[PDB]
């Protein structure tokens, strides 16, 4: 909507005040004209039409509990923004500062969230796998970092080659939860998953087999449940990354780590120049080896760990 920018203050999912960037015609709008072409955020009021409205409110106060998701799904696809523009020079998934949309208060009872080609979407949860998705800084960055691959290396979401899109976008939801700096950890999902557990969540990239997914290719599933294992088999992928940046000894192989922000580096070079719609790990490999080499030289610490990673999790 046309309108002058406001700056509103509401509660999230969990509890926490921030401020988030609005637009004033008539109602206060989740519209942040802050950023490239703006984010927008919509309420889809319970149902699957999408997007559904953007989300007017007469008072600039976003402090009801229906009000929570909102919040964060705005506050968070900001900071995500800020990520790859800060960190990576990269103007909104496309590139070109393209407008970022979610829908909250999708459905009744969805416990989960997605990118839908065109847009994110964030179910309330059933209370008990999981409350709002959007609570997860995480989980939003996650859902962002699928419409980054749609633009860029194209990854099919299938097999393996799907498996690496699901890894590049539990990288950069990881990396973009450090880059916010509260409370960060290499597990997905965890501020909202499963209210009534402490310490546990979704999926761990320190250790994905704590939640039965493969840390070697020699465990990779090759069933047809989830589109050919897509969140199983990522597994791989993210402990190869977890290696790459923290070190380790996995399957006795010592892996030197070099650090976030260059894995975080060698990883959006591999995405954005060197990955393709049909990569599969092998592939993933000899991309990250390249991006590695382009920016660090080819006897460098930061190649030898990427090919000691990749050895752990027995890709080559
Ligand atoms: N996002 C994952 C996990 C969701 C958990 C099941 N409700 C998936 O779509 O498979
Ligand atoms: C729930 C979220 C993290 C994602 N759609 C899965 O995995
Ligand atoms: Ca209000
Ligand atoms: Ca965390
Ligand atoms: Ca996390
Ligand atoms: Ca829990
Ligand atoms: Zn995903």
């Amino acid at each position: 909507i046309t309108g002058t920018s406001t700056v509103g203050v509401g509660r999230g999912v969990l509890g926490d005040q921030k401020n988030i960037n609005t637009t004033y015609s008539t109602y206060y709008y989740l519209q942040d004209n802050t950023r490239g072409n703006g984010i927008f955020t919509y309420d889809a009021k319970y149902r699957t039409t999408l997007p559904g409205s953007l989300w007017a409110d007469a008072d600039n106060q976003f402090f009801a509990s229906y009000d929570a998701p909102a919040v964060d799904a705005h506050y968070y696809a900001g900071v995500t923004y800020d990520y790859y523009k800060n960190v990576h020079n990269r103007l909104s998934y496309d590139g070109n500062n393209a407008a970022i949309r979610s829908s909250v208060h999708y459905s009744q009872g969805y416990n989960n969230a997605f990118w839908n080609g065109s847009q994110m979407v964030y179910g309330d949860g059933d209370g008990q796998t999981f409350i709002p998705l959007s609570g997860g800084i995480d989980v939003v960055a996650h859902e962002l970092t699928h419409a980054v691959t749609d633009y860029t290396a194209g990854l099919i979401y299938q097999n393996e080659s799907g498996a690496i899109n699901e890894a590049i976008s539990d990288i950069f939801g990881t990396l973009v939860e450090f880059y916010a700096n509260k409370n960060p950890d290499w597990e997905i999902g965890e501020d909202v998953y499963t209210p009534g557990i402490s310490g546990d969540s979704l999926r761990s990239m320190s250790d994905p087999a704590k939640y039965g997914d493969p840390d070697h290719y020699s465990k990779r599933y090759t069933g047809t449940q989830d589109n050919g294992g897509v969140h199983i088999n990522s597994g791989i992928i993210n402990k190869a990354a977890y290696l790459i940046s923290q070190g380790g000894t996995h399957y006795g192989v010592s892996v030197v780590g070099i650090g976030r922000d260059k894995l975080g580096k060698i990883f959006y070079r591999a995405l954005t120049q060197y990955l393709t719609p049909t990569s599969n790990f092998s592939q993933l490999r000899a991309a990250a080896v390249q991006s590695a080499t382009d920016l660090y030289g080819s006897t460098s610490q930061e190649v030898a760990s990427v090919k000691q990673a990749f050895d752990a999790v027995g890709v080559k």
